[PDB]
């Protein structure tokens, strides 16, 4: 049936609707004083009414309002958000989705076609990765982390979930950005310490991220280039939070590598972000999360296999090699990996 | 759930994954050649592996490919596109969406804020409306009504079927493009006339379409301003084909009234495009391609509800107005009235 190509063919409108739901205020609106008629949406919302008509009849018939006798609510895709304490996740990711993603997603086609992050055209700077090239643009360095920030509240359940970190005692967060995970992890299990390893433009926001949590004695910024500099000794465990998606399988050797030298025998090496299923089917959310890394971050960035993963942490020497799969609705889960005694 | 939210938040990378199987010419393969496996699909289409990679498990992850022991065919909604013949059709669509749609579409919170056609301004030219902007750019105007075209062959069904087109014998066919409409009913109808009324611009495409299907005789063009200039008289019936989703209501008003003036007593008006469900709750495919006419055509552009569009022939004067329902997956389907005699 034709009917699919639906939410498909439109999908670019699908969402700016929800883009749009968020950025004016329907969403909150309709939490906190639904059910409203349209005309009262458009009064609170301040916008025309072909405008709030239009909106409406976007965020209804996708079922992120619902309608009844002419009063709209929030649908439960929406309402669940609000309920789970993720609005303000939500409402971040959705930002970053219209501040970085969407325009450079316009050059899919082409980056699959020449194997280059062709979107990152967008983003002034010469360097061939996103990360350098934040600090060209006034703000935007904030503006990544805010987004990046909220994606990784949204995904790291099962990453603070994880037994090893009942038996770990000293973390490096690898490519840590702006400390969200190693607060996070420090707040879960109050006995470790962390040592969030980045460049010192991403330091300065984990620094105000570590200070706002009051936790600058349990948690530690090291400013180190992941490929060239070397890794702080003492540490238990290394962690790899949504970071070996940036690069080619060869380099994710050469990371895990250093993190086996690194790491004090009997140590735990964790690899925390999205995954692709083993069968090449999916889920969903990797196959179409792909077109921001195939266009953004580098060259070689893609959601891996959990399998391929597995097999770099064998061959870079752990041992007890596994993983743990989502427990919820995002692909995101952990590949793990022992040093030996 | 949230998981309702995964097509959405990641819509726009929805569409970019359709966009790159038609672009690069996966479906074509798949539909002559299937099944392949991820290496031969790399090799056919000249991708780097990896590219071949991604673009294969987001195809597959959508439903657009399937996938069984590592050979790929079209999945159901591609299969059933070249089944009745609209491959080109949904092929020629993608690529309006691609160089049309999709980057206006990020001016859609800036226009639902203003009223404004605000995405109009990825078009060079200082006018209102996108129509009169087409011919800045070498090729843009052949390539927008390629575009309108498949549109047309794509949604013209519920047209060309039909009663009217039976009774009746000149065709004022308002804003009708490059005759696509003109050239389908004349096909159809053996003995119809047809003017083709709008720019010059336009009909120099519409003489290409006329020409081709050696239409000469009974399909003529005729330049003209439907909103200033005056229609020509004589014609049986007058034909609005996605026409009044670009205007006010009020504007509409004035159209359906020249309309009136025009049409010989007795006469029949159409109104041909897509519709808004009369309870404001969708079609799904209308509240999406809703962020197009928000962004683009014009600053009231939008797709009117079924009852204020017969509202509106009542109100010029048509009597026996009426509806006819769309006859598969999409929301097209024709308003009509009669002239008293
Ligand atoms: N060459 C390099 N040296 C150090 N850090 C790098 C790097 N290349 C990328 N990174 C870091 O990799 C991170 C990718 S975003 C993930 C950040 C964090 N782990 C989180 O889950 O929220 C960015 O903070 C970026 O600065
Ligand atoms: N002021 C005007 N005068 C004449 N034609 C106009 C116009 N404003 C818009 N149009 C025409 O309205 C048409 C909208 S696109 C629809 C074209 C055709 N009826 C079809 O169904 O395929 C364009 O061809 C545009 O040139
Ligand atoms: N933006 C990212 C990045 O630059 C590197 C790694 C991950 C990200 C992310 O945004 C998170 C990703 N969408 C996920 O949900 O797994
Ligand atoms: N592009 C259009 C236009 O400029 C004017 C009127 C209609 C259109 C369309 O593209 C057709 C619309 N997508 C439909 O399927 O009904």
């Amino acid at each position: 049936e034709l009917s699919a190509l639906v939410p498909v063919l439109f999908g670019h409108a699908a969402f700016q609707q929800l883009n749009a739901g968020c950025q004016l205020g329907l969403f909150e609106l309709l939490h906190e004083r639904g059910p409203l008629s349209a005309e009262e949406v458009a009064d609170a919302l301040r916008l025309p009414r072909r405008s709030a008509d239009i909106l409406l009849l976007g965020t209804t018939a996708l079922g992120l309002s619902t309608v009844t006798d002419g009063g709209y609510r929030n649908g439960a895709p929406i309402g669940a958000a609000f309920r789970d304490g993720l609005w303000p996740v939500l409402r971040d990711i959705v930002q970053y989705q219209d501040k970085i993603a969407y325009q450079p997603a316009a050059d899919y086609v082409e980056s699959l076609r020449t194997g280059q992050n062709a979107g990152i055209r967008h983003f002034p700077g010469t360097t061939r990765d996103l990360y350098s090239r934040l600090a060209a643009v006034p703000g935007l360095e904030e503006l990544f982390y805010r987004g990046m920030h909220a994606w990784s509240q949204l995904s790291n359940p099962v990453l603070l979930a994880q037994p090893d970190f009942t038996r770990v005692h000293r973390v490096l967060d690898v490519g840590g950005g702006d400390a969200v995970n190693a607060v996070a992890l420090a707040r879960a299990h109050p006995s470790l310490r962390v040592t969030v390893l980045d460049r010192p433009g991403a330091l300065e926001v984990a620094r105000k991220t570590i200070a706002e949590a009051g936790l600058e004695e349990r948690v530690r910024t090291h400013a180190a280039d992941i490929f060239t500099d070397s890794y702080p000794a003492g540490h238990d465990c290394v962690l790899f939070a949504h970071q070996l998606v940036i690069w080619s399988p060869e380099q994710n050797l050469t990371l895990l590598r250093k993190a086996y030298d690194a790491v004090e025998p009997g140590g735990r090496v964790l690899v925390f972000n999205a995954f692709t299923d083993d069968d090449r089917t999916g889920p969903l959310y990797a196959a179409l999360d792909n077109v921001y890394f195939t266009t953004l971050p580098f060259r070689h960035s893609t959601i891996h296999r959990w399998a391929d993963c597995e097999s770099w942490l064998r061959e870079a020497g752990f041992t007890d090699v596994g993983r743990t799969a989502p427990p919820g609705w995002t692909p995101h889960g952990v590949v793990s990996g022992s040093r030996p005694r």
